[PDB]
């Protein structure tokens, strides 16, 4: 049992700093206010303001981050090694629950299960397994000559094939299903504006996933794909870069969350240009970047649900909180930006008893130096992290 | 040669009346009822015993490996066949003369069935399903190996035409009926009991093809949404039916959908099975299912739904099937209704005539028992005389 | 414990009937003499003479015995069902240890393990797994058209292929290795007098098997294959139908046991002719039958070790004891015939503590009506069977 | 690790219907040669093989030799050609002899090593890597 004495805590619903102590037992926030101090151990942390543990709705924790010629023939296990490292970095940054949204060989379930079993430290991961795509789509790997005839793990090309891949992902322990509805920036030979998958295929994916109580995320930059994903019944649209007034309203009507990664565009065009990102990808980034944040601002105003998704993996894991500054700059209040990373994500994830400092809820608590409603860039350097009643950072 | 059964009196399963008579048995049928011209050959003098028709179980798994421990880990599938021989005898000796085997691999169930039929081994007449059909990762699938193995079990199908083909394949290799998983289950790893498995289109395809070949369809379904779908697809029986509500009990009544409910086996799983080697995930899913199923069993009987005697023997010991009768009367059936559920009700479900009744022309599947079963139903738990097809197997 | 009081017991070495009691503890014969019936519990069988449990060195317990058109498309599991039936029949006939010498799919290890676990009743089986043969050999199944290109489980065609099949059999639990060194009677398109396998292949089979502590049996009718099998170093030659003076001496020198089935030829030409045995097989039986028993007589005289192998499976399981009468008629004393089925087999099998009613040995004991040295045909109907301290027949 | 079909390095935990053999299973000198080459291809520093049965595996005789000497020599020759060292798992005496005779750089466990073959190891610079603690 822990008793947490602090400068106060953010009531995320109201936007209030409230001065109270927190009693923690069985990894849950047991009690809030003045508590009987005779009992057990005390976390004296009186200068820090406490916020609920942060959430990212779009990460790629597992994957090889080694670069250069020496890493060319690396096995898939190197990506699992990197997953361990990056899971720690994500948690230490104050992110306690994340949505891993594409990985190969179910190494994402392995890292998730290892965290859950307390083998390694990291956030609670909700994992997708291999993302589902058409032949030659964004989800497919178009880097080998046709003599190889290589298609990646999640490539499906009929409603029933798609159905079966959803079933196979669930079999090997996926929490959600992810699919590419358009082309993308980071892949080779994909049109960002063209729709990938027929609506029948998209509907089959969504129907099957929901039947198993799994939520569906859809990668979609181009407008025609965003429309189709919403119409198919997805729970979130990732990126949503060219969303217009009419289909923002479609999303509002259908409770479709818009998981928009407005920060990562600056990394790709700046730091990523000489990091090793291809020339074809940088040109597709120009088409997407500036237009996405304009649409982000419009979508928020019109009233669409937007979550905090960063596409961490492209940029460094642990730097996820840099998106908060971008989020307020493009039309959100500091409170709204933090709500997008807590209560909004919680609903999207379909997990209750997280995202709020409230009695009964899980003890996922982040301590921060300044007031986050005054300066949101304090989230970029957190000073206390507790996940499930365990302290990982001081 | 002919036999004369001098009994304390047989039970007319239609009426409830212990009609005192004698029975002449020739060619494996009941030829004469009443006082007969004692003409021919030998006399089965067994006058302490009340006579009932041979008992039926609509849900068994006779073939399967019952060996436990580390020593049995790399056993071939033939061990499950060996056990099948053992368990077939144990089933017949417990007074069950016709059973419906409802899920087995490699058509070993048709091999055991045929062996019994050929007189190679002793056991009940089996109606066999072959491999049960299920989706990838479903209850019918084996979810115990790593993804690297990419293992899916025999009856895994994932499209209406794949499903169609599997029904045809089972028929090709000698199946009598078709069985499929409509929801997740208790005993499997990584299955949601509440969630539906298969699309309705898939289910309808299975049913349509099976019925086209004169095969009946059983559907494993715990969750309500899958029970609805199975009935709507047109199955002949819903196994378990654990979360069936008022509305869909009426659906079943309207469509002649039998409810094959296993109310006994839950006590074995939570009690004896907890230390026997049943996984922690399975025991938690049993607590969700068990108590609620029997409440729904009581409600379904009262609303007027056809319920058969199905035990899920294989989980518990084969031979102990008759233990469910006590549970059956306790949960709203009369002693007569519980025996009817194991005789006439099952015979219709099985689609076999000339069985389930002590009547002239019917098959000589006759069980002798000590006390009156309408007085004490637990006498069925220890039968003293078993005749199957005019041959005596127990005295 | 068990205290067996009988008329007496056959001393298998001397041929005398010793009067004593037999104390049984933990499956072994603990004491032989006048024994204080002390703790427990007495088996009074005063009319019966006790002999060691009988052995067969050549059986096929697992295999489909169903005939007619209805059995044509039977799965291999029907052979397993029949295996259960035939194991019981073998044990009730007073055979407590047998050597099963060819079966498919490791169904023989399944039946053996089921008996060992006490799931079913039967003798202790020593099993071979699939017999090794060349393409188109006696061990191969030559009943399908060439379009099918079917070769059976144990077909090997190089020394390293043969090595690997031995290793594979051991992996899936075989006790011994069996191979075809010549063509046979019961197969289609095989020359009985032609050698199958090169010597190099034969030597590789034997070397690998011996390296693992497995014994090697070789099916060999034709003289030239018998020679080769002995030269390769086999522990037994099955059938050995055309063995001459020179190679009988080869067998004596090398301790090569001759497992000869003299009875079964009368079944094949008589009962089997109408049972469904093909015309090509009956003609090859006429070449083998009469000549084999003449050679059996010569080999015994010259001093070669001959065990009791019947080829049960062709004829009915349980009728194994009929070979005893044939065995005395062709040059053995009644004692020598029973010795061939007890002490001789035990050595061949490589199992100690069986085959003798002796202190420390296993309680494999058969009770019989008359004296077996007076009338050997009492073995054809035994009255008492105990295997490993358990009574199966009274 | 390289091993025979059904050996200590093989995994004998599945039914014969699966026909599963593990990654390093080799059953001829040239197969063995190839697996050494494959291991080197994907970055191995040394080669390890099972020369006898072991404790922790299912269905293996600890005192029986696994691999022919020819196979063993092929493994060692090929590894040495690439400047890789060879370790050999060996409990039983008859396998330890063979591994030394084949020219391994170390014998792992070496549980039943006698006077004569300790001298063989000394003469050949064969290191004995012995795990005396783990049995407790
Ligand atoms: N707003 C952005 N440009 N985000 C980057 C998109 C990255 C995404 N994985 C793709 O390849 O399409
Ligand atoms: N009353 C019961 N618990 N019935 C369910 C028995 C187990 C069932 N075959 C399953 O795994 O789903
Ligand atoms: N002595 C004999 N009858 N030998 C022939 C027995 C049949 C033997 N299994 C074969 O086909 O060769
Ligand atoms: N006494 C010992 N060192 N025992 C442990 C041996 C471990 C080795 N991996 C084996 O199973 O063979
Ligand atoms: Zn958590
Ligand atoms: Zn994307
Ligand atoms: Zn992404
Ligand atoms: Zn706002
Ligand atoms: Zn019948
Ligand atoms: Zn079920
Ligand atoms: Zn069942
Ligand atoms: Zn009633
Ligand atoms: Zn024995
Ligand atoms: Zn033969
Ligand atoms: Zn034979
Ligand atoms: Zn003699
Ligand atoms: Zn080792």
């Amino acid at each position: 049992d822990f008793l947490i004495k602090s400068k106060g805590y953010l009531d995320i619903q109201t936007g209030e700093i409230i001065k109270a102590d927190l009693l923690i037992r069985n990894g849950k926030i047991a009690e809030i206010g003045k508590i009987n101090t005779k009992d057990a151990t005390v976390i004296s942390i009186p200068d820090l303001i406490l916020i609920p543990g942060l959430m990212d709705s779009h990460v790629h924790i597992v994957g090889n981050d080694s670069k250069g010629e020496e890493s060319i023939a690396d096995s898939s296990h190197m990506g699992t090694v990197w997953g361990v490292v990056n899971a720690e970095k994500t948690l230490m940054a104050g992110f306690t629950t994340v949505r891993n949204v594409g990985a190969a060989n179910y190494a994402d379930v392995s890292v998730r299960d290892a965290i859950e079993r307390g083998v390694i430290n990291g956030p609670t991961m909700l994992v997708s397994g291999p993302a589902l795509g058409i032949t030659g789509g964004h989800c497919d790997h178009n880097l080998l000559p046709p003599e190889f005839n290589y298609s990646s793990e999640g490539v499906v090309d009929s409603p029933w094939e798609a159905r079966k891949m959803v079933r196979k992902n669930r079999k090997y322990g996926a929490d959600l299903i992810k699919f590419c509805a358009t082309g993308g920036v980071m892949s080779r030979n994909t049109d960002v504006n063209a729709k990938q998958f027929t609506l029948e295929e998209m509907k089959a994916i969504v129907d099957e996933a929901h039947n198993h109580g799994m939520k569906v995320a859809a990668h979609a930059h181009g407008l025609i794909g965003i429309k189709a994903a919403i119409k198919a019944g997805v729970d979130s649209v990732e990126h949503a870069s060219f969303i217009d007034d009419e289909t923002i309203d479609m999303a509002i009507k259908n409770n479709t969350v818009l998981s928009m990664d407005i920060f990562v565009s600056d990394y790709i065009l700046g730091e990523g240009a000489k990091a090793g990102i291809r020339e074809e990808s940088l040109n597709k980034e120009r088409l997407v970047g500036k237009k996405q944040r304009e649409n982000f601002m419009n979508a928020h105003r019109r009233g669409a649900i937007i979550t905090f998704g960063t596409d961490a993996g492209i940029f460094d894991h642990g730097d996820n909180a840099k998106q908060f500054a971008y989020m307020v700059e493009w039309g959100m209040t500091p409170l709204e930006a933090i709500q997008a990373s807590t209560i909004k994500t919680a609903t999207l994830f379909g997990i209750e008893n997280i995202g709020q400092i409230k009695e009964g809820f899980d003890a996922d608590i982040v301590g921060v130096i300044e007031n986050p409603l005054a300066n949101i860039r304090t989230l970029e350097e957190v000073a206390f992290v507790m996940k499930e009643g365990k302290v990982y950072k001081r």
